[PDB]
C-alpha cells in the first residue's frame, strides 16, 4: 500500500497472540510496544528523547504481523504513550519513504 | 527519490541559508529543530515524546528546503536531541509510505 501522511499512520498489527495499533515511525531506530507479556528471555534498556528517558524490556526473535506483511526482530516493552513500529520491522516488509 | 529504512533517513536541510542535517520522521506531528535564530515572534507549544512534554517555540511560514524540495511551514525550535522533520512538513512535500 501507499500511506500518505495527512494524518498519523496508524496501523494494526498481531503481536503475542494480539492486535495493537501502532504508529510506523521512519525516525525510531526500534519498535516499542506498551507493557504486554511476551515469551522467552529479556534484558533491560533505556531508550529515549524528547522528555527524556524510559525502562524498556528488550524481548529478541518476536515475530508480529504488520497489514499482513509478518516480520520478525527486536521488541521493547514498556511505558510508551504510542505503540511504535520503527526501522529494524519497516525494513523487513520492504516499508520506503518516496517523494 | 525513494529511501530505504536500514539506515536513519538523514537528509540536508536548508534553513535560515544554513545546511543542517535532519531525521526525516513520519512520527513526528511536527517539525522541530535544535536552538537556532528565526525571525518573527513565536508562540507556545508543548510536544510529547517517549519520556513525556517539553516547551518548546513555535515559529510559523518559515522557509525551509528539504533535500531540495521547498516548503513553507511551521517550524518549532527546542531541545530536541536531533532534527527532526515531520509530517507538516513532509506532506508538503509529497513524502508517502510504501509497501
Ligand atoms: C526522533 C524521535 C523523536 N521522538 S522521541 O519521542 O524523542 C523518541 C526517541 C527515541 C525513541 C522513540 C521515541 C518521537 C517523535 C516525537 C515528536 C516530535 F519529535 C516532534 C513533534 C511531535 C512529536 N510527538 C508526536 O507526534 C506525538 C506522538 C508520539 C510519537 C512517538 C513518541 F515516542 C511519542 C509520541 C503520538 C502521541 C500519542 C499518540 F497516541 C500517538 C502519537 C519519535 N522520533
Ligand atoms: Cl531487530
Ligand atoms: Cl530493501
Ligand atoms: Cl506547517
Amino acid at each position: 500500500p501507499q500511506i500518505t501522511l495527512w494524518k498519523r499512520p496508524l496501523v494494526t498489527i498481531k503481536i503475542g497472540g494480539q492486535l495493537k495499533e501502532a504508529l510506523l515511525d521512519t525516525g525510531a531506530d526500534d519498535t516499542v510496544i506498551e507493557e504486554m507479556s511476551l515469551p522467552g528471555r529479556w534484558k533491560p534498556k533505556m531508550i529515549g528523547g524528547i522528555g527524556g528517558f524510559i525502562k524498556v524490556r528488550q524481548y529478541d526473535q518476536i515475530i508480529i504481523e504488520i497489514c499482513g506483511h509478518k516480520a520478525i526482530g527486536t521488541v521493547l516493552v514498556g511505558p510508551t504513550p504510542v505503540n511504535i513500529i520503527g526501522r529494524n520491522l519497516l525494513t523487513q516488509i520492504g516499508c520506503t519513504l518516496n517523494f
